[PDB]
């Protein structure tokens, strides 16, 4: 059921979400701006292995659309794409560690939801 405080909350998910996306992250957020092209980059067994691709792109789009109802729907789908990151990838890879210091950005502005 919507709450009074639903469109606030939604606005301080937005900012996260244009955080995430803005020049000051880019070194590390840019393998998570666009779904995974399995085929493009030979991973040949990602949607074997994950069953629920999401992205930033994705997430950009559902909110422009009014989709996510409130934050923690936000949420799930923000931290459903670091962990197809985590399920996917060896946990050294490269891809895993700029998924790390991105999830740490999201989750420590979350926590300071108003
Ligand atoms: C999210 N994303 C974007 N590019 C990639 C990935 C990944 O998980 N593994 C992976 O190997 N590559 C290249």
């Amino acid at each position: 059921g919507s709450h009074m405080q639903d469109p606030e909350q939604l606005k301080h998910c937005n900012g996260i979400l244009k955080e995430l996306l803005s020049k000051k992250h880019a070194a590390y957020a840019w393998p998570f701006y666009k779904p995974v092209d399995a085929s493009a980059l030979g991973l040949h067994d990602y949607h074997d292995i994950i069953k629920h691709p999401m992205d930033l792109s994705t997430v950009k789009r559902k909110m422009e659309n009014r989709d996510y109802r409130d934050a923690q729907e936000f949420a799930a789908d923000v931290r459903l794409m670091f962990s197809n990151c985590y399920e996917y990838n060896p946990p050294d890879h490269d891809v895993v560690a700029m998924a790390r210091k991105l999830q740490d950005v999201f989750e420590f502005r979350y926590a300071k939801m108003p």
